[PDB]
Formats: C-alpha cells, sequence, structure tokens
C-alpha cells in the first residue's frame, strides 16, 4: 500500500479527465452540474436524502493526495457519484439521464487506459 | 518505386476520422467496439474461425506507418472488418448491423473525398 | 496609469503556450493553422468577411508589447481568433470545432491561474 507510482495516477486523470471533458453530439459538457455539489443551506434536501454525498472536485482531490490505491477504488466513487445523482433526480430529467451517459464514458475511458 | 505523400497521409486520415465518429439518430458512435479487438484470451473463440482478424488501432498503425500505398489498399482492410463483423457476429445483433451502417458510411466518405 | 508586473505578463503567456501546446486525444496540436493568418493573396476572402482579423503570433506579439492591460484584455482577443473562424468556416468543419476546443482549454488555463 506503498507510494502511488506516477504511472497509475497518470491514468486516473485523464480517465476522469475523459469523463469531465465529454462534450455530447450538440457538445454540451456533461460534468457541468456534477463538479461542485449545491451547498446544504442551498440544497438541504440533498444531504438529507444523499447518506454519503459526493462531487468530482471531491474525487480529483482524493487523486492529488493519493488517497485510491487502485482504478476500482476510484470508479466507486463514480458510480457513487451517478447513483447519488439517479437517486436525488426523476428518471428522463436531463440530470439523471447524464449521470448514466458519464457512468459509460468512464467504463470505456477506463477500458481503453487499463487492463 | 516511389513514396507516400500528403494527399494519400491527409486524405486517407480524413476517411478514418469521419467514419470513426459518426453517430446513429440516437448520436450513438457505432466505431466504439471496432476501436479496441477482445484479447485472444477474452473471446478465444473470435480466432477459432476468422482466418485475418484486425482492429481499428491497426487501421491507423497501417496509415501512420505507411502500408496503404491507395484508397483501393485501405477499403480492403476497412470492409474487411465488417465482413469479419458480419462473419462472426449474428444478423439483427446490434454489431452486425452497426458493421454494414459503417461500411456505407466509408464508401460516402471516400466518394465525397473527390481529390 | 501604471505598466504590467511581470506576475502577470508570465501568465499570458503560460495559459496562451498551454493552449498552443495543446494536442488533442489523437496527438495532434489544434492551434498549427491559428498560430499565423493565410496571406492576403491567398484568401482575399477572409479579410473582406472578418472585420478585425488575429492569429496567435500578434497575440504574443501583444502580450510581449504590454498591450493586453487585463486577462480580459486578452481572452477578449482569445476569443476574437474563435468567434472569425466560426464566423468564416462552416459547422462542423473541422477548423470551425477546434476552435471551439481551444475557447475551452484557454478558459481552463485561465479559470486554472485564477486560483
Ligand atoms: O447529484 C449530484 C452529484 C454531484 C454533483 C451535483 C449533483 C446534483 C446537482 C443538482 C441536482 N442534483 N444533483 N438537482 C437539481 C439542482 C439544480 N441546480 C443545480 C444543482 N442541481
Ligand atoms: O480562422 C482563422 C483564424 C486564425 C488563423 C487562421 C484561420 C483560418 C485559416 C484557414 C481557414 N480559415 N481560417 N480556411 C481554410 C484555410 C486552409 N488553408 C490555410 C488557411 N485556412
Ligand atoms: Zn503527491
Ligand atoms: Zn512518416
Ligand atoms: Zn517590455
Amino acid at each position: 500500500l506503498s507510494p502511488n507510482p506516477p504511472k497509475l495516477t497518470k491514468q486516473m486523470n485523464a480517465i476522469i479527465d475523459t469523463v469531465i471533458n465529454y462534450k455530447d453530439s450538440s457538445g454540451r459538457q456533461l460534468s457541468e452540474v456534477f463538479i461542485q455539489l449545491p451547498s446544504r443551506k442551498e440544497l438541504p434536501e440533498y444531504y438529507e436524502l444523499i447518506r454519503k454525498p459526493v462531487d468530482f472536485k471531491k474525487i480529483k482531490e482524493r487523486i492529488r493526495n493519493h488517497k485510491y490505491r487502485s482504478l476500482g477504488d476510484l470508479e466507486k466513487d463514480v458510480m457513487l457519484l451517478c447513483h447519488n445523482a439517479q437517486t436525488f433526480n426523476l428518471e428522463g430529467s436531463q440530470i439523471y439521464e447524464d449521470s448514466i451517459v458519464l457512468q459509460s464514458v468512464f467504463k470505456s475511458a477506463r477500458q481503453k487506459i487499463a487492463k
């Protein structure tokens, strides 16, 4: 469980980059509303219903500071992001929809760079 | 007797760049599964009944490393893939349809590219 | 009312150099064609159509001659570059698409250093 190689760090990023920077057919960068969560004092409901919240920043941070040991351990936090999103949003609502798409992007992006 | 110049580089790239990025009515890029083959370990059965397999990766290799003389060289690789993808996968099975869908997309991209 | 600290000037160049330096997934420097405008004699067109023409050399030249006052003054010009590309070049035409990409990189460079 000793120094996170640079090679592994080099992946996590580009993966989470591939994701963040993804722009759809119309060209809308889907990540926009996932980067920063909204405030407890803005959307208290979210933090009532979502027991273990998360956004992208807080995933990037955890990359930056070598918390994540394997690519597995990242997927989980990206997956929990979308789970959360889906859980809070109305099926067929643009928020709800993006999370899915992104979910896939990662899995292909991770595939395309990982084992 | 001679080299492979800008027209053969740009155009043969231009063609392929286009095809890859082609997305159906659902904006679903159909190149997806045709970029990187399954490993021989992954799906032995492919190679247990396909003579001379080929990826998408290898196409851009054959481009970057100047093996395709004319257009007629490229297409042969291109159409083959589909031939395989069709040969292997089942009629109606998404991949099959995609594989065909592609064939043509190239055909237009080649014909449209009139010098 | 006062000249530009080297702290600033060295940003303008970092930000712009990130931009210019940038290559796409493929490994393709998008900047390439924007670095220098075409000759008047070569694209008389561009000059008839584009009101205030600008490429990258001149921006550099305009950082060097302490001609940009804020980062605004810069981005203002940097976007004038992409507007002009998208004004002249047809939607979906490779160039066009690229220009948009760059607009983002620039903004992600700048939004990076504003922190
Ligand atoms: O589920 C998330 C995970 C990570 C980051 C953000 C969200 C998120 C943001 C949301 C929302 N739901 N989820 N509902 C509507 C609300 C409208 N205003 C923008 C903020 N937004
Ligand atoms: O819009 C621009 C902004 C800054 C620098 C260059 C351009 C630019 C270059 C162009 C073009 N359109 N725009 N049309 C295609 C043509 C292909 N041959 C070289 C010239 N090139
Ligand atoms: Zn570190
Ligand atoms: Zn070469
Ligand atoms: Zn000076």
